[PDB]
DNA sequence: GTCTTGCGTGTTGGAACACGCAACAG
DNA sequence: CCTGTTGCGTGTTCCAACACGCAAGA
C-alpha cells in the first residue's frame, strides 16, 4: 500500500500540521478523493491504542486515521483518553484551518486510571456556529 | 528531481542516519540508480554554506551533498568547527559509519565568530568513488 | 527574636502548637496569631490587622456551626479539601480558598487565597486561617 | 546552634534568594556573627550528598552550604549536573547574584544515572574568603 | 459526585556553544 | 628543539518540545 509508489529508499511521510489539515483533512471532508488510500477510516474510540498500529495501511511508529467527529474524556476501548497541553492551532496563509490537540492513554476507569506512553493527536477543522478528525497515533520511547 | 517520482502530498526526504550510510553511501561505489540521481556532487569546502541551497537538486531546510574525501578547513569566508560528539552509525549490530557534527564560522581561525550555520559530515567505516555525504542547514 | 528567620510552618505545627492550644484554651509567651472575624472582610484589608507576616498573614475565626459570603465577595472552596496527620492520627483538614467578588455565581475571581485549617472531630470553638495573594 | 536564639514553635529557616545573597553571602567577607555560626563551612566535591545531612549544624529536609569557590566537579560516586535556568537574583534593582540549578547523578560521567538529590549553588555577581553558597536536598 | 479540557510547570536529552590537549609546521 | 598557530575532542550550558497530574468547570 506504500509499495506501488515504488518510493525511492530513505523517502517517509512527514506531513507539516499544514499538510495533514489541507491535503488531507480538505481532501476527504470536501468529499473528494485520493489516487490511493493511505489514510484510512477506522473508528478509533472503538480501540485499545496497541491494536490501532495493525489497522493503519502504513507507517512503522506512527500511524494515521480519520474517525468521525464527536456530536472529553471520551472512553475508548479499556481506557480512556485524556486532554493535554493546551490544544493548538494550525494556520495557513494567515487563516485558521484547525487544531492539533494531544492525547495520552490512561488504561483503566477515571480519574484513577494509569497512564501510557501512547499518544494521539487529533487534527479538527476550525468551524463557524461526512465529518472527520484526522488523528496521529504513536507510543512514545 | 523529485517530480519523475510522483509523490503524495506529505512525502519528504527524511533518511536515517543508519540509511544514509547503507543505502547511499556504500551503494555509490556501487552504481544504484535512485541515489546517483537525487544527491548532487559538489566541493562543500570551495563554497560558503549560504550560496549552496541554491546549488542542491531539491531541499527546504535541509540540504545533502557528496564531497570529495580528504582540519578545519576553509571554505568562503570561514570553517567548519566540529562539535559535539562523533557518533558511531551501525547496521544491524555491525558498524557501518560514523556522524560528526560541524558548525560554521566567518573569519580567520580561531578569531572567528561563530555562526548559525550548521553541518552534519558522515563517512564510513572503511580503509583507503571515495566520498563523504554533508547534511547543511541553518539553525533556529 | 534574630535575623534571617521566617515562620515557615509545617501543616501539622499549626494543627498542633497553634489550633490545638488556643482552643484547649492555654495560652501563649505572646500573641502572635490574632483573632479576628475573617468573615466580615475584605481581604485586601486583612493583612493590615494581622500582627506580623509580609505576604502571609494568620488568624483565628470563629468556626460555623458554604460559598460564605463575606464583604464584598464571597470565598469558593478548591482542590480536594485535604487531610493533617500526626503521628498517624487524624487531627485537621487544610482546605483552601479564592476569593470571588461579587454575587454568586457570575463573581469574578481574585489571586486572594486563604487555608482554613479545621480540627478533625466525632459526631470556644476557632478555625485556623492562612491569608496569602498569588503571585 | 538554634536554641541559643530561643525559637517560639513554627519558626525554620527560610532565607529568601535575594537574603541569601545579600545577607549570607557577601555578609561572610564582612564578619557577622550570626551568619559565622549558622553554616557550616565545607567542600561539598569531597563527598556524597548523603553524607553531607550529618555535616549540617541543622537542618530537616534541607542543608545548607559553604563551599570554596572553583565543571561536573566530581564528588564521591558521581558528579553533579546543571539543570534549568540559572537565574539572576537582584536587590534593591541591582544585581547581587546568581542562581544555579545542579543534579547528583551517580556513576562515571556521561554513562550515570540521575538520582533525587539536587543541589542549588549560588555565586555573587564580583570579580576575582571566597565561597559559593549550596543548598542540599533530596526529591520525593 | 462524575466525568473534562484546560493550563502551569517540570523534566530529558538533544544540540552548539567553548574550552585546552593534540599535532604538525615553521 | 622547543614555539608557533591552527582542530578536533569533549564536557556543560542551554533551551524546547512534550507532556504531568491537579483543580476548575461543565
Ligand atoms: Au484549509
Ligand atoms: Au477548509
Ligand atoms: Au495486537
Ligand atoms: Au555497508
Ligand atoms: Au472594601
Ligand atoms: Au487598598
Ligand atoms: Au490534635
Ligand atoms: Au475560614
Ligand atoms: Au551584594
Amino acid at each position: 500500500p506504500l509499495t506501488q509508489l515504488s518510493l525511492p529508499p530513505g523517502f517517509r511521510f512527514y506531513p507539516t500540521d499544514e499538510e495533514l489539515m489541507v491535503q488531507y483533512l480538505c481532501r476527504k471532508a470536501a468529499g473528494y478523493d485520493f489516487s490511493l488510500q493511505l489514510i484510512a477510516e477506522i473508528d478509533l474510540y472503538k480501540f485499545d491504542p496497541w491494536v490501532l498500529p495493525n489497522k493503519a495501511l502504513f507507517g512503522e511508529k506512527e500511524w494515521y486515521f480519520f474517525s468521525p467527529r464527536d456530536r472529553p474524556n471520551r472512553v475508548a476501548g479499556s481506557g480512556y483518553w485524556k486532554a493535554t497541553g493546551t490544544d493548538k492551532i494550525i494556520s495557513t496563509e494567515g487563516q485558521r484551518v484547525g487544531i492539533k490537540k494531544a492525547l495520552v492513554f490512561y488504561i483503566g476507569k477515571a480519574p484513577k486510571g494509569t497512564k501510557t506512553n501512547w499518544i494521539m493527536h487529533e487534527y479538527r477543522l476550525i468551524e463557524p456556529s461526512d465529518d472527520w478528525v484526522l488523528c496521529r497515533i504513536y507510543k512514545k520511547q
